[PDB]
């Protein structure tokens, strides 16, 4: 039941930016009910302090494929051409890293997910290890899916952080 060492994250940015720079909170807005509520993620007030990820691959192979049916809705409905493209970054998870359920159950037992992690702040080049891209042509409907791996990527045990986040 230890913490996972690996955990996946859906973004439409390629691996060109995300292999070399990693990901990058948002901004500073540490509150964890806004960001499992989506409140300060880009469709809301874009600042928050966490990069989420799942340890449940399949979580986000469902977020792709759902944003690929949504091109292919609007293509449907004339305002898409169907043409999609998504990534799925596979990373090493470690004390940056905080479940989002006990994150959760911590903030509203003070003050007012299960398979959900929270990276704090960042997440490193080196703790990145490989993308899948699926790339749905609009125009065929063919999709194709391949794989790459981060020559920056650093080998080490680690694991995500045991405790909930606190501010
Ligand atoms: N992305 C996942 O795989 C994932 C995993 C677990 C849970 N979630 C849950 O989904 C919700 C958040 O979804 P999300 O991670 O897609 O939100 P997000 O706001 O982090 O990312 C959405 C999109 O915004 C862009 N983006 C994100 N951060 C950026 C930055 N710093 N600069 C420029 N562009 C940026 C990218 O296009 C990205 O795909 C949360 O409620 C969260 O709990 C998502």
């Amino acid at each position: 039941g230890d913490p996972p060492a690996t955990v996946y994250r859906y973004d439409s940015r390629p691996p060109e930016d995300v292999f070399q720079n990693g990901f990058t909170a948002w901004g500073n807005n540490d509150n964890v009910l806004e960001h499992l509520t989506g409140r300060s993620c880009q469709v809301g007030s874009s600042n928050s302090a966490f990069v989420s990820t799942s340890s449940s691959r399949r979580y986000t192979e469902v977020y792709l494929e759902h944003r690929m049916q949504e091109a292919v809705e609007a293509e449907r409905a004339g305002r898409g051409t169907g043409h999609f493209i998504g990534y799925i970054y596979e990373v090493r998870a470690d004390n940056n890293f905080y479940g989002a359920a006990s994150s959760y159950f911590e903030y509203v037992d003070t003050y007012g997910y299960q398979s959900d992690y929270l990276a704090h702040r960042r997440i490193p080049p080196e703790n990145i290890r490989r993308v899948t891209r699926v790339y749905h042509n609009g125009i065929t409907g063919e999709t194709t899916t391949t794989e790459y791996s981060n020559a920056r990527y650093v080998s080490q045990q680690t694991r995500a952080n045991p405790n909930p986040y606190t501010s």
